[PDB]
Parts: structure tokens; C-alpha cells; sequence
């Protein structure tokens, strides 16, 4: 049986579990004929990759799995999500979803025909001229002759409004499910296992969780999760030790409290086709909307939104969605992450700056009056030093951009009375608010690129000693050739734990067999000790045949 | 070969040859590699770079036109701020190359109106295009200086544990004095297997030993089974005489 196994090895997964033995045992299953297809995807692989780098460096060890298994259940709603997309008076709703599906499928080249088409109105534009007569001052067009430029103009300008407004609906089609779907899995945790709204309250603060008190009691809750049972599992369990009618006000479900029990009585509803279709959750609705109005990703849409609008009237306004560079482009990125690592520390050496020019204006306002006369034609009527404000303001204005120090500006001193007093004023603002405070701002760029480029060694590293499941070393793997190369792609595999949860939920409860209703069973209790975690099968049949 | 050719005729293309100097005198080398570590990442901040004084030229156009003049003799001929491209191309050329930011060329903003304006606009670009984004030009040199620095001590280092053939740590080979030293140079040498494939390769098929074929049948079967790769003959035979 050789052919048999090789057609079929591509499928047949292998996980490696412990429990209900004391023992570790290990599971085989039949994974996928699409998944297995898709799982090779650049927005996976990347989505991986960074999970992987967040994970290594601002991750505590204790809870280490426990964001593992929510990334695990993030990945297969966006496999569920990504899976529909692919391919006259009633007859337009299902056109209108054949459209949508389109839409959301090639964004990324939609948004960066929006780059694109930035690019080419932002040079076109570079060829305007101030005139005093119309061809009060007129903008008008220059051109290198040929006629057809101005034209252009208008078409390009309405082909970039009308893309930037297709990205935002294939945004809505694409991302939002997933956002949505995020919070919906955050909340149903806090009230099945805390007692957020039950026992304990947010302190006045936390006003994301705040708007969240608008949609317990809505009919329809768990709109993109799972569990449709997440208001009756924290019903029993706080129903008892709290008031059960009290527990059943709070969440909705008006009189199902007796409908629950006492369903003895069936249940045909008209059809209503744009009749009664304005019978939809004002109060959930709502909440959606907060919560999409608050995602910064959105926001900015939005805001190249307003700025493409805005357009089609002082042109030049278009010269503003030129920085969209920056989230694209990767490397950029990384280099613009680079500067913003130590943003919370860099605003603050300009503030200590103002602060010093400050104090050496406070000096030179007592002492030094007579020097900064600005010594016009044949006249001095000029001086800089007569207020604070008006003095203060030439020293943050031309003291610290001098490149040389404040020295080059004023009246030399060759006279005899503060000839000391005055050089030590020049040597001391060159050697403070010049060469010290404008070295700690280089300062914290070039440690702050060595900081991002050393964290990846530390995530390439860790990779290579440890199996990221079980907390074996490499050394104790690598006794057999390959030893290692073989138990983090057969053994813990990482992608294995993705195929398998995926496996569990499609199957129905019914069929589940001995081990994987087990496992269920912690899954839905949320306990984490089926995992390895320190042994492999292996140093554990070593004794007996290994 | 071109450039000699093309010499005989304007003798002065002769002076480009001299740029061979890279490709000699070897330390050059890596100073220049050096830069060229982080060439793909180092042209893209003179993109970014080009594209704000782009930016800040729309706003200067719109905004202060009449501040450009050159103020020629007794007369006012002369403006920069008429044209985008013979506008922008003053920033590109004078602004960032002025060393202080192009408050220094402007006439000086000593009226009333947009007095704060023009401040903060000398003031941002001062910030931006002048201390910042030619601080990142230093950066992506100073680190990249210590990442050719830092690889050598790594290639370094792992030859000092691992005997490259197999993967033993060096502790277990000290067990004997100078144990390790001598792993390295009798037995697995690294060395001795640049001459066994040519100790094969010479001696004809017919001669071969009982070893030396079998050895022969896997490279030619390009199977890498006969390395050691985890045992070293002495961790395999310590208990019986070792």
C-alpha cells in the first residue's frame, strides 16, 4: 500500500494532544480538499508572520496559548468570509450581491489605482501660473501648447473620486465582518466567565465598554459569532446565585423566560417584501455604527474620502492624498515605524529646548538690551529686545536655526565692559541648544532602528531552539538526524491546531468520536491543558521502543 | 575595455578608470558595502524627501507668493513663486541645501500679516527636511555598519561550538583534554572530505572497495544519508572502549 499513502498524505493531519490518560495521545483526521488549497495565501502567510513577531517579544508566557486559540478562531471567520466572495423589481438584489462579491474581491488593485491615479493628477498639476489678467489674480493653466490638458483634468479628477468611493464599499464588503465579529467574540467571553455586567461594572471609565451596554438586550446578539447560545449559557449560571429574573431582564429576550420551557405551542410569517422590511434593530444598528465609526482604518478612508470630495474646487487640495505613500509601499513603513518607536520621548527634547531658549532669553532681556539693535541705513530704530514676546520669539526664530549660534546675529562685542560675560553667553548657547540637543534627537533614531532590527533576531532565534508548543529545546530533538527538523512539521506542526479546530466546529456534536468530543468539551469550558506543553510523545515512549 | 578604447580622443575619459580602486584595494570593498547594505531602503527617503518639499512648495505658492522676490538693484524684477515648476524647483535646489532651512533666503517676515504663519512654516521645515529626514540618511548607515560588524562575530561564534559536520556541542568533546581541538582536525576535518571526492572521482569504477562504491552509489544517487549528522564514533562506541 504505497500509492494509497501518497495520495492520500497531503490530508491526513496529525495532531498531538494529552488527556483523559494522563498520557499524551495522538489524533489523526481528514483536513481539507480547499482549505488546504487556500491556507497558502500571501494575507495568511503575512498575518502569520506578524502573529508569530507580537507574540515572541509582548507576550506573557502564562497566557500564551490562550491568544493563540484567538487568533486560531479569528483565521477561520476570515476563512468563512473569504470563502463567499470567490466565484425587475426583485431581480436586482441578486445582481447587487453579484456586483458587491466583485468589489471585494480585487481591492488591494482598486486602492492602488487610487495611489496611481493621485499620482498622475499631482503631476499634471505642476503646471499652473499666477497671472494679474484673466487669459485680482486668475490661476491660470499654462501648458506646454497641446490643448487636450486641461480636459484631462476633469475626467482624471471625477475617475479618482469615483475609485476612492469604491474602496470604501469593497472595505465595508471586506474588512468590517471581521472587526465586528472581534468585538461580538470579547464581549461573550466577559459575561460567560466575569461578571462585567453581572457582578462587576466598568468605573466610569472605559468607554468601550460603555457602548457596549446598548446591545445586550437587542434580539439579535450574536450576529457573526458562533455560539447562538451565549445568553443561555450565562443565564443558568447566573440565574441561580443572582436574581434569574433579574439576569433575564438585562439581556432581552422578552417573556422567553417561560417560552424557554414552555414551547408546547408551534410556530407562518406574511410575505412582506418592502412592506414590512423597516422591522430591523434600531438599537443594534446603532451600536454597529459607533463601533465602525471608531476603527482607525475606516477613519482615514473616510478622511481621503473628504478630501477627494472636496476636490473639484481649489484643485490643489488633491496634493494632499500624495501621502498615501506611506501606507503603502511597505519599506516605508518600516522606516516611518522606525522615527514613531520613540515618538513619546522626541516631542518632549523640543519641549525642553523651548524651555532652555527660555531660559537664556530671561538673561539676555536683563543684560544684554543694548546689543541686538538690528543697525539699519545710516539709523538704529530697530531693536529686537524691548518685550519678551517680541525677543523670545527671535531667539526660537533665528537663535536655534543660526547653525553657528545666536553669536552670528548680534552686534559683535568689541567693546570693553561684559566682554567675558557676553563670549560665555555665545560658547555656552553653542554648546547646549546646538551640538548636545540637537545630537539626542539623532540620538534617538539610530538606537531606535537598532530596537526594530534586533527584535527580529530574537523572533528568528526562538524558533530555531524551541517548538513554540511543547518547551522542549532543539539539543534533546536533534539526537535522531533531522530529529527537530521533523517534530515542528509532523508532530507540532501549528498549522495541524488550525486544521483541527476547523474540523471540530463543521462537525456536528452527534458524531463526535471518543477523543474529539473531549477536547470539545474543554473548548467550550475554555481550559488550555490539552496542549503538550513539555512533553512529546516521544520522551515519552522513549524507555519502551524509541 | 570601452573607456581605454575611447581614450586617444579627449584624453580626459581617461580619468574614469580610476573608479577601479573598489574593486581593489580591498578595504574599500566593505566601507562600500556598507552603504550598499541598505541601498534598496536608502534611494526611498530621497523619494519621501522630494515628495514633502513638494508638499510644502503647494502650500508656499498658494500662500506666500509675493515673499520670493529677489530684490534686485533699486528694482523688483525678478519672482520665484510664479510658476509651480520654476517655483518648487527653488526649494528642491536652494531649500534643502540651505543649511538652516529656507528662512534664509526669503525676505524676512518683519510685517504684520501671516507673521505666525511664516514662522511656523520656516520653523516646520527647519524640523522636518533639515534635522529629521537627513538624520534617517546617518542611520541607515550606522547600523548598517554594525550588521556587517555583528554577522562575523556569529560565523565566529557557532565554529567555536558546533563541529559543522555534526551537530555536537563543543562541551561534550572537552570531556577529554583538547577533545574538541582534535574533533575538528582528525575526525571530522572538513578537509579530508574535499579529498575523498577526488580520491573517488579519480580511481576508476572496476577498483573500488567494498566502502568506497557504496559511498559512490549514493552521489550519484545525490542522496546525503552518509554524513554523520548527530553521532562521531566516539559518543558511539564510549561504553564498550572510550
Amino acid at each position: 500500500a504505497e500509492s494509497i499513502l501518497e495520495y492520500f498524505r497531503p490530508y491526513l493531519g496529525r495532531i498531538e494532544i494529552m488527556g483523559a490518560s494522563r498520557r499524551i495521545e495522538r489524533i489523526y483526521f481528514e483536513i481539507s480538499e480547499t482549505n488546504r488549497a487556500q491556507w497558502e495565501m500571501p494575507q495568511v502567510k503575512e498575518s502569520k508572520r506578524q502573529f508569530i513577531f507580537d507574540v515572541v517579544n509582548e507576550g506573557g508566557e502564562a497566557e500564551k496559548m490562550e491568544l493563540f486559540v484567538s487568533f486560531c478562531e479569528d483565521t477561520i471567520f476570515e476563512m468563512q468570509i473569504a470563502a463567499q466572495i470567490s466565484e425587475f423589481w426583485g431581480e436586482l438584489e441578486v445582481q447587487r450581491v453579484k456586483f458587491l462579491n466583485y468589489l471585494s474581491r480585487n481591492f488591494y488593485t482598486l486602492r492602488f489605482l487610487a495611489l496611481f491615479l493621485a499620482f498622475a493628477i499631482n503631476f499634471i498639476l505642476l503646471f499652473y501660473k499666477v497671472s494679474d489678467s484673466p487669459p485680482n489674480m486668475v490661476y491660470y493653466f499654462l501648458e506646454e501648447s497641446t490643448g487636450y490638458m486641461e480636459p484631462a483634468l476633469w475626467c482624471l479628477s471625477l475617475l479618482h473620486t469615483l475609485v476612492a468611493f469604491l474602496c470604501i464599499i469593497g472595505y465595508n464588503c471586506l474588512k468590517v465582518p471581521l472587526v465586528i465579529f472581534k468585538r461580538e467574540k470579547e464581549l461573550a467571553r466577559k459575561l460567560e466567565f466575569d461578571g462585567l455586567y453581572i457582578t462587576e461594572q466598568p468605573g466610569d471609565d472605559d468607554v468601550k465598554g460603555q457602548w457596549d451596554r446598548l446591545v445586550l438586550n437587542t434580539p439579535s446578539f450574536p450576529s457573526n459569532y458562533w455560539d447562538k447560545f451565549v445568553k443561555r449559557k450565562v443565564l443558568d449560571k447566573h440565574g441561580d446565585i443572582f436574581g434569574r429574573e433579574r439576569i433575564a431582564e438585562l439581556l432581552g429576550m422578552d417573556l422567553a423566560s417561560l417560552e424557554i420551557t414552555a414551547h408546547n405551542e408551534r410556530k407562518d410569517p406574511p410575505p412582506g417584501l418592502l412592506t414590512w422590511l423597516m422591522s430591523i434593530d434600531v438599537k443594534y444598528q446603532i451600536w454597529k455604527f459607533g463601533v465602525i465609526f471608531t476603527d482607525n482604518s475606516f477613519l482615514y478612508l473616510g478622511w481621503y474620502m473628504v478630501m477627494s470630495l472636496l476636490g473639484h474646487y481649489n484643485n490643489f487640495f488633491f496634493a494632499a492624498h500624495l501621502l498615501d505613500i506611506a501606507m503603502g509601499v511597505k519599506t516605508l513603513r518600516t522606516i516611518l515605524s522606525s522615527v514613531t518607536h520613540n515618538g513619546k520621548q522626541l516631542v518632549m527634547t523640543v519641549g525642553l529646548l523651548a524651555v532652555v531658549v527660555y531660559l537664556y532669553t530671561v538673561v539676555a532681556f536683563n543684560f544684554f538690551r543694548k546689543f541686538y539693535n538690528k543697525s539699519e541705513d545710516e539709523d538704529e530704530p530697530d531693536m529686537k529686545c524691548d518685550d519678551m514676546m517680541t525677543c523670545y520669539l527671535f531667539h526660537m526664530y533665528v537663535g536655534v536655526r543660526a547653525g553657528g549660534g545666536i553669536g552670528d546675529e548680534i552686534e559683535d562685542p568689541a567693546g570693553d565692559e561684559y566682554e567675558l560675560y557676553r563670549v560665555v553667553f555665545d560658547i555656552t548657547f553653542f554648546f547646549f541648544v546646538i551640538v548636545i540637543l540637537l545630537a539626542i534627537i539623532q540620538g534617538l533614531i539610530i538606537d531606535a532602528f537598532g530596537e526594530l532590527r534586533d527584535q527580529q533576531e530574537q523572533v528568528k532565534e526562538d524558533m530555531e531552539t524551541k517548538c513554540f508548543i511543547c518547551g522542549i529545546g532543539s539539543d534533546y530533538f536533534d539526537t535522531t538526524p533531522h530529529g527537530f527538523e521533523t517534530h515542528t512539521l509532523e508532530e507540532h506542526n501549528l498549522a495541524n491546531y488550525m486544521f483541527f479546530l476547523m474540523y471540530l466546529i463543521n462537525k456536528d456534536e452527534t458524531e463526535h468520536t471518543g477523543q474529539e468530543s473531549y477536547v470539545w468539551k474543554m473548548y467550550q469550558e475554555r481550559c488550555w491543558d490539552f496542549f503538550p506543553a513539555g512533553d512529546c510523545f516521544r520522551k515519552q515512549y522513549e524507555d519502551q521502543l524509541s
